[PDB]
Parts: structure tokens; C-alpha cells; sequence
């Protein structure tokens, strides 16, 4: 569970939403593509396995699980790709609300950005600092320390 | 020294390669931009920022610690923005050496990748995994870690 991630899409201003969740802490990463394409979701992976020791990814949909180039990416990467299917429930819930939360705070910032990518890793931020009381970023380290220890 | 990353700019392909490293454990996150400009700069260090609690960031350069765009964003992102004077001259050195060792690890990869970004992912990556016997990502979650407890 240290390693366990959970991709998920989200659309806003006509623009796609990546993000990436550390389902046992919360804490997000996300970018802001043109379109969800496998080459788009295979570089992202790329970069979220070079900055944490990412064990599993569950795939946000199908056509990403088909991936031929997001295949070749978890394989690159070391990553177990999974399906994201909710065999409990709550999960779709979950993700519902962290999407919910993250238009949220993009919507509190952005009288301050100019482009929406801006305002994406701004919400990043926030979310990932927002204490609930430790922080996402928090929880992340404490776990992935303690399995490393 | 939980908090503290320096920022390092290095050329390949006649692109610009911005690399920051935090300096207690020689974890690098890195991207490729068309030039090192404040914008650019200060974009880089919000999406840092939202990953990693980072306290104080040592600049690469004058201009972009004189940019008040990356003022703007040390101010925004709460990080103490410094100049990277090596008042320690064995700093040169080690930023040096980096470099090399990320544009050797760049040049092994180079056939497996089309663009340089994904290339300069894979290297990230491989630098840190590389055991050297922890890994640089190893010692960045413990020595954070240790902090927050
Ligand atoms: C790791 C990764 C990210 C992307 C997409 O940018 N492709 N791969 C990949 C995967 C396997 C082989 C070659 C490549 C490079 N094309
Ligand atoms: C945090 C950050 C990154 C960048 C550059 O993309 N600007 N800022 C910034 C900083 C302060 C206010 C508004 C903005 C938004 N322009």
C-alpha cells in the first residue's frame, strides 16, 4: 500500500485534467494536456515514478489499461498496471469528491493565474498542504519511510 | 537541510534542462524548457513546491533571483528564495559533476526516447533509483521523515 497510486481525468475549461492519487494519503499530482492520450498518460507516469516509488498504478479507464504506450511506460517504470475498477464502492465516491475539491480551489485562485495550468498546480499545492492533523504530504513521507524502514 | 533544494540550469540539443536538487540527499526533479526565463523559472518552482515541503531554494543564477516573477512565486509557495553563492566552493564541483552524470545517463537513453523530455524523465528516474547503499529518493523521505517526527 505504500506503492499503490490511482489515476483519474477530470475536464474543466474544455482542457483535461491528469491526476495522479497516493491512495493511502491523499496527496495528488497533477498536469493539465491537451488530451488524454496514451502518450500524454505514459510521460506522466514517467515522471510521477521518478519522483516516488510507485509499486501499482490503477488505470483511470479502459482505453488507458489497453494502452500499448502506457503499457511500455509501466514497464520502463517498474509499475504493476492495474484496473481502477471500485470493487469498493466508495472509491468512485472518493474520487468524485477529490475532483470536486481540486475545481474548488482552482476556482479560489485564478483571479490570480492566467492559465489554467498555473491554477492546476497552485490547487496542487493547497491540496497537498491542507491540514485535516497532518497534511497529504505528510502522511506520504510517514508511510513511505516506514516501509522503508 | 529537510528544506533546502538548489536550482541548476544545464544545455542539451540547444535546450534548456532545469534541475532542482535537494542538497542534503541528491534527489533531482527536472524539465526541459525553451529558455530559462522567470516565467519558466517560477512555474518550476510552484510544481516543486506542491510535491515537496521545500523551505529555502538556493537560485542557479542572478537574473532569477533578481526576477520578481520568481519573487512572485518563492512569495506565493512560501519559500525563502536565496542566492546559490558557493561560499562552500566544493558546491561547483558537485553541481558539476551532476550535469555530466545526467547528460551520460540522457546519452544511454537517448535511442529509447524521440523527445528530450522524455529522455531527460528517464533520466530523473534513473538518478534516482541509483543506489549508491540507499537511493537519493531513500534519503529524501527519511531525512523528511526524521524531520516531521
Ligand atoms: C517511459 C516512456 C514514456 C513514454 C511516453 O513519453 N514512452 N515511454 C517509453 C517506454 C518504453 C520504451 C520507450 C519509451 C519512450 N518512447
Ligand atoms: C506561483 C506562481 C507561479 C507563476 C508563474 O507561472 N506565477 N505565480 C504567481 C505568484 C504570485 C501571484 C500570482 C502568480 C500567478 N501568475
Amino acid at each position: 500500500s505504500p506503492g499503490i497510486w490511482q489515476l483519474d481525468c477530470t475536464h474543466l475549461e474544455g482542457k483535461v485534467i491528469l491526476v495522479a492519487v497516493h491512495v493511502a494519503s491523499g496527496y495528488i499530482e497533477a498536469e493539465v494536456i491537451p488530451a488524454e492520450t496514451g502518450q500524454e498518460t505514459a510521460y506522466f507516469l514517467l515522471k510521477l515514478a521518478g519522483r516516488w516509488p510507485v509499486k501499482t498504478v490503477h488505470t483511470d479507464n479502459g482505453s488507458n489499461f489497453t494502452s500499448t504506450t502506457v503499457k511500455a511506460a509501466c514497464w520502463w517504470a517498474g509499475i504493476k498496471q492495474e484496473d481502477g475498477i471500485p470493487y469498493n464502492p466508495q472509491s468512485q465516491g472518493v474520487i468524485e469528491s477529490m475532483n470536486k475539491e481540486l475545481k474548488k480551489i482552482i476556482g479560489q485562485v485564478r483571479d490570480q493565474a492566467e492559465h489554467l495550468k498555473t491554477a492546476v498546480q497552485m490547487a496542487v499545492f493547497i491540496h497537498n498542504h491542507k491540514r485535516k492533523g497532518y497534511s497529504a504530504g505528510e502522511r506520504i513521507v510517514d508511510i513511505i519511510a516506514t516501509d522503508i524502514q
